[PDB]
DNA sequence: GGGGAAGGAAAGC
DNA sequence: GGCTTTCCTTCCCC
């Protein structure tokens, strides 16, 4: 397998810089305002400029403001962005039909049958961001290896507006020397769990007996990380299918009565149904963040799809269901679809 | 013993 | 902040 792994660049503040030139050398932070507040919400990204000093994905736009007074704050216009990576992506199909959309910015594919060897991988790789540069003017960084996950291990080597492929000899050094957090799948909590047990490197996981690492980080991820470092992990790319789709809002103030969180519901069932557009979900369920941050969610599946007259009295009854057996605040509210016919 | 369904955990975008 | 996917735990049932 060569597997050609594309990541976009500072994506939506790219997009932004790409709609509105002038902002090219200025640090643009892209905010998600929540509503409850002057600047509550948090950053969703921020370009070169803005990142250099601390201002990330996550951090709240109080704290950004703090550290960049005099940066371009702007509103997340996910439509456009939706929109703009849709095209990309279409441009990507033109070098492989074997191509497994990740994200908003992702994309892997495979180029097995394309090309015969990485000095050949390489150079559809550059092919591949001058296109999209030609385009759309979006600079992008291809990471390309053996599979998908050092495919996007060398992406992150390589970015921003970077190109770089692991051969099979540093595929092999990395399985040595890549400390294991950096290894995708590993979060905060799973790298903690693992560094418990002396484990920082993949190849720490073949030493380790089996049970003793599947009782800590589950079976699912210890046989991930183990074929990993024994360079088996094989996994094809394949054409994914959105699952599921909804929408929560954040209420002005926390609430567990029903009359007043009511409005905030309705309002994300009717986003939600203009985001399905023609996709009819056989299951709905409500979710509800806690004042203390949690998350709480009741759902229904029914043998047909669901109407909206529908998901608006199941949701009630669902939401009725979570004040009923939970004796927390709620601080956002919301619902999902899933189960599309 | 183990698959399926519901709700929570964890991860990355 | 807020969107989506995948795996885990618990319990029902064959
Ligand atoms: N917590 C996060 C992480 C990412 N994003 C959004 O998802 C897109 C890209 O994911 P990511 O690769 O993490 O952000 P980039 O800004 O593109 O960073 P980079 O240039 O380093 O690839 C971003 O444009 C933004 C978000 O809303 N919230
Ligand atoms: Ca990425
Ligand atoms: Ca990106
Ligand atoms: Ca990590």
């Amino acid at each position: 397998m060569i597997v050609l792994f594309v990541d976009f660049d500072y994506f939506y503040a790219q997009v932004e810089e790409v709609l509105n030139p002038s902002l090219k050398g200025k640090p643009v932070v892209v905010c998600v305002f929540s509503g409850r507040f002057e600047d509550s919400g948090a950053v969703a990204t921020a370009n070169y400029e803005a990142r250099k000093f601390g201002v990330k994905a996550g951090i709240p736009i109080v704290e950004a403001k703090k550290i960049l007074p005099n940066a371009v704050y702007l509103p997340m216009r996910k439509e456009v962005y939706q929109q703009v990576s849709s095209r990309i992506m279409n441009l990507l199909r033109e070098y492989s039909e074997k191509i497994e959309i990740a994200s908003i910015d992702e994309a892997y594919l495979d180029i097995s049958d394309k090309v015969r060897d990485y000095r050949e991988a390489y150079n559809l790789g550059l092919e591949i961001k001058n296109k999209i540069l030609e385009k759309e003017k979006i600079t992008v960084t291809v990471g390309i290896s053996k599979n998908k996950v050092f495919a996007k291990i060398a992406a992150d080597m390589a970015k921003p507006n970077g190109i770089k492929v692991i051969d099979d000899e540093e595929v092999k050094r990395l399985i040595r020397e890549l400390d294991i957090a950096d290894v995708p799948g590993i979060g905060n909590i799973t790298a903690e769990k693992l560094k418990k047990l002396g484990i920082n490197k993949l190849v720490d996981t073949l030493s380790i007996e089996f049970d003793k690492l599947k009782g800590m980080i589950g079976e699912a991820k210890a046989k991930y990380l183990i074929s990993l470092a024994r360079d088996e992990y094989n996994e094809p790319i394949r054409t994914r299918v959105r699952k599921s789709i909804g929408r929560i809002v954040t209420m002005k103030r926390n609430s567990r009565n029903l009359e007043e969180i009511k409005p905030y519901l309705f309002r994300a069932i009717e986003e939600s149904y203009y985001k399905l557009d023609k996709r009819i979900p056989k299951a709905i369920h409500v979710v509800a963040v806690t004042e203390d941050l949690d998350i709480v969610s009741r759902g229904r599946t029914f043998p047909h799809g669901i109407s909206k007259e529908t998901a608006y009295s199941e949701s009630v009854k669902l939401l009725q269901k979570i004040l009923e057996e939970d004796e927390r605040k709620i601080r956002r509210i919301g619902v999902r679809f899933s189960k599309f016919i």
